[PDB]
């Protein structure tokens, strides 16, 4: 009852003006500048880069928790909204409280599933709560394990602040976890797409109080809320939900900039026969799968590193299971605001860079001439690139070997740079006045190009004969 | 021997002054303005329009024959270069003449394929050419018929500048006899492929003169040659080749504006297997194909219109063979300046649209609910255009039944823009607290949109069941 005038924890926390919207928000990067398309060369290929800006709006209300068991997380704890608690790591508050009633989410306890603690402390409704899981395993007493309920995400990773607020986990997580290469990410190096198998166990709600007050023990005053944090950008909150259980995160990642991908890796994870195509596999042979499984009853730091996403799938499989016997840990939470007893919820919105690429392989014409007659070649091609405006610049190339006489059995390899395009090949037999009048023996445009580009020629002079055969 | 100083044949066309590379040079439509992409909606389809530019240079030496028999155009004959000539239409000179000599390129005729010519005039240069090949005909008296040399050209259209450079032939042509709808191709609402099939019997060159005064009778003066229209810009020219045959013209149209509408044209042409393929059969459902022969031995104006290509293939088959006993006309011409005895050209440039489309249809997701449990669903999509600017905007889309409890047999259908994109289908069973805490029956990311997109959910409880199929 301060000089202040804010002498009722109920009007002091009453009296209290904040945006509920905004005191949890963060907006990642917001950013701007890159080209629209790219050419990039790299070993024997060539890579063609194409990027759009995109925006990501989120506004959860379930929390995610980092450190599992040491995260003295517990329905009907009291937090502070800001920054600390929007960096996954919140700022409890104690103080002597009224009892509170808890209720778990168990299936077929309808009606038994509550219980009232007098003294709420992390140990205390631990305790409880392990009060009303033993009640349900005694209702129970020959199921020892259940099905935990999964939720699935998945997503392919741009940008750090893009992939957590799509997964709703803090980037560190993913970053120091599963290791993810954000800067070959970035300069598209490599393609990565995350998973995570949520596993919830149960959860456990506390009653909000219809007055803040209500929950705190008469002793306590306004002053020593504030004193504790409480303030303006620091609005008071209850824990009023508490999910437990345990999550896998997989990361599939590839070298490869095929335009493919996201349709392969999404095959193997479904294990649809797709999967055994060869352009999926070559995709699969330049790829490494990773899990790690956080949370309760895992031993940390624990990892899988594979080729062969079977053993990815053991985990999955592994890891979905809830033993009701054995100790559960909080994995999420939702909170109330105390002042309007509102759902808490933590707004990010953030801009990143989606790209897309194709990939191009370098190729060989070969030419073989076994004809009875004198014959010339037509072979030209463009090779393209990008200028800065993401526009096409094409650049004619033609083969030296172009209107020569060839004789009875000739030879070659016209080698070809992976973006090499609007390929042309000719084959003219040399009856007549000159090139101009002269007979077609093999005359291709646009041919595709492939790793062989194989062009024969053989026949007489009356009738020649010709074929182009690709691999 | 005017007040002109310029009197002698030799010294009159000797000091004209001219750029050989510049008087018969046409550069077409130099054109500027375009959307870079673009997304349209057409009945039950989302065509994306993708637009660069494109520059064509050419300098073709063979002309093309308009009016195979009615163009007297004949080895030797005197022609202006100027725009007539550069419009199919060249200016012929008549003066009396001083013999020349022609040969023709007919096989198996070397050190016998000349004659002199005494009066060069297109009716007794004619019958030079008809006593050459009679002489062939006598030495090789058992073959009536040869084959033809056959040249190949194929090419997309876009524009009618850009299809006349490519083809090397006259506009006209191509509009009136083939009938090509140019602003359809504009507005691709119509793609066009067009094949020519140049069929040269044999060609026939006139002996270039060291003088120009050697090919005119000596009672030419150089005024009468003024007077008949040579001057700076309409230099005197030869005929020195001329190419004698047919040529068919085919073109290839559909109104799929389907990424595989070249490939599959191409497979139809080759007769790969690949056009057994059900996408390029459906755009060969839409298809159409005609063809014309023109120049010598055809009645005017024929024609082939069908949706069978083997009816195509019949009348590229049966129009290759040369009939050594039948009269043959001219088909192209190439032309000597008379200055420098040099080859004249005609030097095109032209920039041109290039369009690349891509063609989505219309899809429906079908939800079927056999399960014992109440669920909920979430199914969301965006819905993607391009702004001015060509780029991507996308307007997020949501079933108006989304979180809503949906028991023991329920079934719907949730209709899709052919632009529907980045589409997810979720469902979740009801055992726990709230949503997002319930477990996962189906969740499905970036699912690809197809005709029918058919999800099904069925189980128990404790193991509910699920699947995606696709049509």
């Amino acid at each position: 009852d301060i000089t202040d005038k804010n002498q009722s924890i109920d009007s002091g926390i009453s009296s209290l003006s904040y945006n509920r919207n905004e005191v949890l928000a963060s907006n990642g990067d917001k950013i701007e500048s890159f080209v629209p398309k790219e050419g990039k060369k790299a070993g024997n290929k060539f890579i063609v880069v194409e990027r759009q800006k995109r925006s990501l709006t989120t506004s959860p209300v379930d929390i995610s928790i980092i450190d599992s068991v040491n995260d003295r997380t517990y329905p009907g704890a009291l937090q502070l909204a800001d920054k600390a608690l929007v960096e996954n790591r919140p700022t409890i508050l104690m103080v002597k409280r009224k009892p509170i009633n808890i209720n778990i989410d168990l299936p077929g306890l309808k009606g038994e599933n509550s219980i009232k603690v007098d003294d709420p402390t992390y140990g205390k409704v631990s305790g409880a709560i392990d009060e009303l899981v033993s009640k349900w395993n005694e209702k129970y007493s020959s199921t020892h394990t259940l099905p935990a309920r999964t939720q699935y995400s998945e997503s392919m990773v741009y940008s750090k602040s893009q992939i957590s607020s799509a997964l709703n986990v803090n980037a560190k997580v993913l970053e120091n976890s599963l290791g993810v290469d954000f800067n070959a990410v970035a300069n598209n190096e490599k393609k990565v797409m995350i998973l995570a198998y949520k596993q919830i166990f149960y959860t456990v709600s506390a009653d909000l109080p219809k007055n803040p007050s209500d929950l705190f023990d008469d002793s306590v005053t306004f002053n020593d809320l504030k004193q504790k944090g409480v303030s303006n950008e620091a609005p008071p909150l209850m824990v009023s939900n508490v999910a437990y259980g345990r999550t896998i995160y997989v990361k599939l990642e590839t070298t490869s900039s095929s335009k493919d991908v996201q349709a392969a890796f999404k095959a193997l994870i479904k294990n649809t026969d797709i999967k055994n195509s060869q352009q999926y596999k070559d995709i699969y042979e330049n790829s490494s799968f990773t899990a790690v499984v956080l949370g309760g009853d895992a031993q940390e730091h624990n990892k899988v590193v594979t080729k062969d996403f079977d053993e990815i799938r053991k985990v999955i499989k592994d890891n979905a299971t809830f033993s009701t016997k054995n100790p559960a840990y909080p994995i999420s939470y939702t909170s109330v605001f105390l002042k309007d007893n509102s759902v808490a919820a933590v707004h990010n919105k953030t801009d990143y860079i989606e790209t897309t690429s194709t990939e191009y392989s370098k190729g060989k014409i070969n030419l073989d001439h076994s004809g009875a007659y004198v014959a010339q070649f037509e072979v030209a091609w463009d090779e393209v690139s990008y200028d800065k405006e993401g526009n096409e610049v094409l650049t004619h190339k033609t083969w030296d070997g172009n209107y020569q006489d060839k004789t009875a059995h000739y030879s070659t390899v016209i080698p070809l740079e992976a973006n090499a395009r609007n390929i042309r090949i000719k084959a003219r037999e040399c009856t007549g006045l000159a090139w101009e009048w002269w007979r077609d023996v093999i005359s291709e445009y646009d041919v595709p190009l492939t790793n062989n580009i194989n062009v024969s020629i053989w026949g007489t002079t009356l009738y020649p004969g010709s074929s182009i055969t690709y691999n």
